[PDB]
């Protein structure tokens, strides 16, 4: 066990190994940036608020710590530490992570870059490498958008915030919140899965090329008439895979229209760019390109490279459907806090 040593920053006691230094607040917890001296990185070290103050919480946190725990991508955050200062079970209650510090994000680049085609296709391809591993473990994102993809200056890429299961509140008007979201989840349409990931990564591509949010809603509904007059009204085949009977028929109540030619619509775009954005932008999610098959799209061909484009190891998830109680689901949380190994 390190030697802890104790400090309060802006009305919150931070307990911490003597290897952080020099902590410096930044920001579901509180954030400092410190420099970690037995790595020499730049880290970010979030304290987690009432990690424990229900059965809700107490869950969220386990899947937090167990998803953070099996993510080793070079384009996934990883977790470089996770530590607490008790020294038993009996009189644990705080759980702090560590992981890099993170600079800019992809709007700090869209909004202030000029990014040619070359850009755009090293970073919609690292989304891709990374979203490749993230499914092949059965796990779902959720929340891709700009803010929560990490990028350097040399162009590298990281995904990060992973969904942990967002608000009504938060999901409301003219919100980038929600600008990114697939239909079936936006609309709750039909039991979704890994497909709502890719329709974000095809909203995200179109900013890059043009500048300009694709789908800037101003509530849910406004957002629905701006997909469906790019991507055309549904057929009778994906209709009957909508669950909802007022749901149907709320969309059988608008007129309908036709998918429009999207060399009209991102006027000069490299015509292979245009051709991934069809496959991405499909709203039947059952046809949707996937990750692996966008890879080895042709518009990636200077950056695919099929032996550099790992998978992850399985990840059980059966957690999910287990009804424990909170002391449970802390005592669980305490055995991976103490069974965490570093990486290399
Ligand atoms: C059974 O199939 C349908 O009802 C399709 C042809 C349909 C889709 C609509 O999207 C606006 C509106 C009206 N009718
Ligand atoms: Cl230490
Ligand atoms: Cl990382
Ligand atoms: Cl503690
Ligand atoms: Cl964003
Ligand atoms: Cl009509
Ligand atoms: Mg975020």
């Amino acid at each position: 066990r390190p030697t802890f040593y104790r400090q309060e920053l802006n009305k919150t006691i931070w307990e911490v190994p003597e290897r952080y230094q020099n902590l410096s607040p930044v920001g579901y917890g509180s954030v400092c940036a410190a420099f970690d001296t037995k790595t020499g990185h730049r880290v970010a070290v979030k304290k987690l608020s009432r990690p424990f103050q229900s059965i809700i919480h107490a869950k969220r946190t386990y899947r937090e710590l167990r998803l953070l725990k099996h993510m080793k991508h070079e384009n996934v955050i990883g977790l470089l530490d996770v530590f607490t200062p008790a020294r038993s079970l009996e009189e644990f209650n705080d759980v702090y992570l560590v992981t890099h510090l993170m600079g800019a994000d992809l709007n700090n680049i869209v909004k202030c870059q000029k990014l040619t085609d070359d850009h755009v296709q090293f970073l919609i391809y690292q989304i891709l490498r990374g979203l490749k591993y993230i499914h092949s473990a059965d796990i779902i994102h959720r929340d891709l958008k700009p803010s929560n993809l990490a990028v350097n200056e040399d162009c590298e890429l990281k995904i990060l915030d992973f969904g942990l299961a967002h608000t009504d509140d938060e999901m409301t008007g003219y919100v980038a919140t929600r600008w990114y979201r697939a239909p079936e989840i936006m609309l709750n349409w039909m039991h979704y899965n890994q497909t709502v990931d890719i329709w974000s990564v095809g909203c995200i591509m179109a900013e890059l090329l043009t500048g300009r949010t694709l789908f800037p809603g101003t509530d849910h509904i406004d957002q629905l008439k701006l997909i469906l007059r790019l991507v055309g009204t549904p057929g009778a085949e994906l209709l009957k895979k909508i669950s909802s009977e007022s749901a149907r028929n709320y969309i059988q109540s608008l007129a309908q229209m036709p998918k429009m030619n999207f060399a009209n619509v991102f006027i000069g775009a490299n015509p292979l760019a245009v051709d991934l954005l069809e496959k991405m932008l499909v709203l039947d999610s059952d046809k949707r390109i996937t990750a692996a098959q966008a890879l080895a799209h042709a518009y990636f061909a200077q950056y695919h490279d099929p032996d550099d484009e790992p998978v992850a190891d399985p990840y059980d998830q059966s957690f999910e459907s287990r009804d424990l109680l909170i002391d449970e689901w802390k005592s669980l949380t305490y055995d991976e806090v103490i069974s965490f190994v570093p990486p290399p």
